């Protein structure tokens, strides 16, 4: 019935028939909160340009009994459950949309598009024909999300995209209700922000002669320069065009490392500049910590940040410092340990977040980065252990290392955010990270006690693009992943349900498809083992069994009505797979239902799920499921024969 993904919080489901909006519609706002009628305002115009309707905002009570209207009203009753809380209630009489917050009715809107069919997206044809029900019946949805970050990273850096490219993954993220994009924007390899105090950072930084390409050290190269950059006027554009889609910007300027871009624009900011902007992925320079004129550059680059994004939280990475190849035996990083009398390598790079935490505060701002900013050497470069302390209100996101190592940042005070890199790099392929891998992601740490889970603030999905030139390609790693991880930071633990996320996925992809994102396509519609975890197991096969084509299995304890049950013979080892013929009901010795087509069950799965029509029970009778089926080639295998009721 119905399919959203992020699935809601709670819905309830009444008889009869759906909401539906015609010619005759209309929106009507029942408050006069200046943000409410903002909402309604793009509301309308959203929902006029994707289904051909008028749909004119009107004053509260000019509603007619000719066509169901939308209603927008504001309830307080939900700001318990935060700002982008929301409430549907649907009928025939009407649609009322109801939040506590403005931003609540956007994300209600967002809700109301996918239950509305898919064609609302399709940019041609002739939508007068289309009947734009709301669902299939009358409902009742009260939503809210179970993490209030909810992130998703594009790396510009490596390759440059765009503002058109942009927009359209922006438009991806509203749809699933994604809130934050993580804005990468600057590494070795490009600089992707227009400063007006430095120029070079552009006409330098974001030129480079050619790109490595394949994988890392491959040896290849596509000899095509690289160049793209986004000017402060186009980032005003895409902060706004996210702000009015629920979404913040956290920008990203990488320090201090991952710098050779801004080093060669430059050269005194790095000890180790190289002589030009690097092509290859692997090249790692980092900033001088050790210098003054390193930390007013990068003050004032962030002054020029701060005035083009709005948001409170400013990234600045800090990962991957390569202290032994950069600083260790540099007179300058030796001198300044000993002066300070630090140790270790760590407590340079400390020394380094600390005092950017303090010039970011100083602002109006707060600074965020990756794990390597608390203390622990987690990449093998030689930098130990810091002695000193990060600041407690520095916001961390943990990619890498032990997950104790994270509980130990949350335990000393900061707020946290999950993107294991093992789960969230959307840059590795379907085999490192299987769209069910993404799905089962846990952002709270297990082992976590209880009273720490309020500092999991969320979740943040990575692509990387290292290897992804084109639009095309980055839709292909982005997604259907990227839907999984919304489902994940939105839905509640406890309504997630893998097998039925991969039901609506099949439905959100025509959405995709109209909209032009190339997401993967042999990904969506997969059957794997842990489907049937809690399905009843009527029998088995073994090499044994295989010595007979007739296979018998009682279902007389679990035929309890009539209507479609449905039996799964599942592979689970051996050398050979099974030919299927048909799968059969039984009511005591007689047939009463038959599916006859071909299956094969093994390493590949094609057609080894069989429909059968159960009657009503005979009190008293047995029900036997009947199987008809031989090894292929050999009789080495090994499965599991599910039982399905409807």
């Amino acid at each position: 019935q119905e399919q959203i993904i992020p699935k809601p919080a709670e819905i309830t489901l009444f008889t009869g028939s759906p909401a539906r909006l015609t010619p005759d519609s209309l929106i009507i706002t029942e408050t006069q909160d200046k943000a409410f009628l903002d909402q309604a305002g793009q509301l309308q115009q959203m929902l006029s340009a994707g289904t051909g309707l008028p749909l004119p905002l009107k004053p509260a009570g000019q509603a007619s009994k000719k066509a169901a209207c939308i209603v927008i009203k504001k309830d307080p009753a939900l700001a318990a459950r935060g700002e982008e809380a929301y409430s549907i209630q649907s009928s025939p009489s009407g649609i009322i949309l109801s939040a506590a917050d403005a931003r609540g009715i956007f994300y209600a809107g967002q809700s109301l598009v996918q239950m509305m069919p898919s064609v609302f997206h399709d940019r041609t044809g002739d939508k007068s024909a289309v009947r734009w029900n709301i669902s299939e019946t009358p409902f009742r949805i009260t939503d809210y999300p179970r993490f209030s970050w909810r992130a998703l990273m594009i790396d510009e850096a490596r390759h440059f995209f765009g503002e058109k490219t942009i927009k359209q993954i922006i438009d991806q993220m509203a749809l699933l209700k994604m809130n934050i994009l993580h804005w990468h924007l600057t590494d070795d390899t490009g600089w992707r922000i227009e400063i007006k105090k430095y120029p070079r950072l552009t006409s330098i930084g974001s030129k480079r002669r050619e790109s490595e390409i394949g994988t890392w050290n491959s040896g290849k190269s596509d000899g095509t320069p690289h160049e793209g950059f986004y000017t402060q006027e186009q980032i005003r554009d895409i902060v706004q065009y996210a702000a009015r889609r629920n979404i913040t910007i956290v920008p990203e300027i990488e320090m201090p490392g991952h710098a050779s871009a801004a080093a060669v624009a430059y050269p005194f900011l790095s000890l180790k500049t190289p002589g030009e902007v690097p092509t290859t992925f692997i090249v790692n320079t980092a900033f001088d910590p050790t210098s003054e004129k390193t930390y007013a550059f990068l003050s004032d680059v962030l002054d020029e940040v701060t005035a083009i994004f709005p948001g409170r939280i400013i990234h600045i990475g800090g990962d991957e410092v390569r202290y032994d190849k950069q600083w260790k035996g540099v007179p300058e990083i030796e001198e300044f340990m000993k002066k300070n009398g630090m140790k270790s390598y760590a407590d340079v790079q400390m020394h380094f977040t600390n005092r950017m935490s303090g010039i970011i505060a100083q602002k109006g701002r707060r600074m965020m980065g990756w794990n390597e900013i608390y203390g622990h050497d987690v990449n093998g470069d030689g930098g130990g252990k810091a002695g000193a302390k990060l600041d407690t209100n520095a916001v961390i996101q943990f990619w890498k290392g032990n997950t104790s190592l994270a509980k130990n940042a949350i335990r000393d005070g900061h707020d946290v955010i999950n993107s294991l890199h093992t789960s969230t790099y959307l840059d590795y392929s379907y085999g490192s990270i299987p769209l069910q891998k993404a799905y089962g992601f846990e952002p709270v740490f297990p082992g976590l006690e209880k009273q720490y889970h309020s500092r999991v603030k969320g979740l943040g999905a990575q692509v990387w693009t290292e290897w992804i030139s084109t639009p095309e390609r980055l839709h292909y790693q982005a997604f259907p992943r990227a839907c999984a991880f919304a489902e994940v930071g939105w839905t509640p633990a406890g309504k997630k349900d893998f097998p039925d996320f991969k039901k609506r996925l099949k439905a959100y992809s025509e959405r995709m498809d109209l909209m032009g994102i190339k997401f993967a396509r042999n990904v969506i519609s997969q059957i794997d083992k842990s489907d049937f975890f809690n399905t009843p197991r009527i029998g088995t096969w073994t090499p044994a069994t295989l010595t007979r084509e007739e296979h018998s299995f009682d279902v007389t304890k679990l035929v309890k009505a009539s209507g479609k049950h449905t039996v799964t013979l599942l592979y689970d080892k051996g050398a050979h797979a099974i030919e299927i013929e048909s799968v059969a009901l039984y009511e005591n010795s007689r047939e009463v239902s038959r599916d006859a087509h071909a299956g094969r069950s093994g390493a590949h799965k094609e057609n080894i799920q069989y429909i059968l029509n159960a009657p009503a029970p005979r009190q008293g009778a047995t029900y036997t499921v009947k199987a008809n089926f031989k090894g292929a080639g050999g009789r080495d295998s090994h499965g599991t024969v599910y039982f399905e009721t409807p």
